[PDB]
């Protein structure tokens, strides 16, 4: 009884030329109704994608600060966010933790201050490739989904989304994964929780294999990368039609 | 003689409503023509302040990252800078620098892909209250802005602003003009003595309406980055500094 939820991280692409035209693709487009949509683009485009996208596509941005004013210059917060018209914000995405150094503790306020500032929030989650050969998979997800845990209130604001970034992975390994973290909320939050909320694949999906990932019963829909940029978009969306 | 130069950095503050009052003011504004002016805003506001703000006052971002394209989450390049009117970046800025550990090989990047893309830069050094106290103010800054200089080909699109981070975190214009003058030193004689005879050095430490004024008549100090009164009324007479 979990809704699928199917987001676009287009991550650092983009021009005003290159963004209409996905929009009128999707505005464009037959869209499976029962599925919830998000894209998130670059900040400098919020206001923009929001004239352009149908209502049937949320906006998300990727990636905000812990608190709504300050000195810190390049920042931007969920308050800015919403000024432009996005709904959603992806925190703790596997390029944030590693490539700029992002940790749990600084994520987890993040998600914090999102929430109560009426932002719904995509919390990733996802193990390197040396922490998958030393069978720390779940110590390095558990880790990171409890700090987020922690700092969620209400559930029904936040997705969680996988990324076996260690993949630089089978529908079969990607269920394990989901399976687990399912689990853990279960047993360390609640089960009516663990019932409800989404669990995303962040992993590669395609046209060719996103209803194979998305039949698998812990799998409740995707974060999208490259692939959100381009047409086949629109049948990853309907990948449970 | 150098031309006086004014950045304005917003930080995390702005909202449609507050920023359409700071551009209006401006717009408004009896402002010294000589001065070159900048304002930095949240990259969520670009567009909508390049089409609110007078031709006087150019567009800055306050970061940005070394590639056209990629799979960076959250980052922005100077493309997309550009693309919403945008015509600088700063970058190196102490923020970034110790809040979110910007290191300077990452800078020195930064800047290189931000000029070759046509973008003007702010490049920022300074140094900390420990390394101050501990007699390598210099050091520090030598080694900021070797990282800098190393990435600029053309320093006429190149602004340097100095941070004394030191007491960011007082500062009188002695002790500012003294670091401007080693700084520019550093250039005149590890880089050429024109490019250090035009290159602009402005003061990133905190500059209000009080002090503005003595802080411009410095010999090698050739403007300021402003920080919480670039969003205040002072700004005007901050831009003013040097009128009569």
């Amino acid at each position: 009884a979990r809704r699928f939820c199917v987001g676009g991280n287009w991550k650092m692409h983009g021009s005003k030329n290159s963004i209409r035209d996905i929009c009128n693709t999707l505005k464009g487009a037959s869209l499976d109704p029962n599925v919830e949509v998000i894209v998130a683009c670059p900040a400098p485009y919020l206001d923009y994608c929001r004239s352009l996208l149908p209502p049937s596509v949320a906006l998300a941005a990727q990636n905000c600060y812990k608190v709504e004013q300050g000195a810190f210059t390049g920042e931007i917060s969920p308050g800015m966010i919403k000024d432009c018209g996005g709904q959603w914000v992806i925190l703790g995405h596997s390029e944030r933790r590693h490539v700029f150094k992002e940790d749990d503790v600084l994520i987890g306020e993040k998600i914090k201050h999102a929430l109560e500032s009426g932002l719904n929030v995509i919390a990733c989650i996802g193990e390197l490739l040396e922490d998958r050969e030393a069978g720390r998979t779940e110590e390095v997800c558990f880790r990171q989904i409890k700090h987020i845990a922690s700092n969620v209130k209400d559930w029904s604001k936040v997705v969680i989304a996988y990324e076996p970034v260690w993949a630089i992975a089978t529908p079969d390994q990607a269920q394990e994964v989901h399976s687990k973290v399912r689990n853990w909320l279960s047993t360390n939050v609640s089960a009516d929780v663990a019932s409800k909320v989404r669990i995303q694949y962040g992993g590669s999906v395609n046209a060719g294999n996103c209803k194979e990932l998305g039949r698998k019963p812990d799998i409740d829909g995707f974060l999208v990368g490259g692939a959100s940029l381009k047409p086949e978009f629109v049948q990853i969306i309907n990948a449970m039609q």
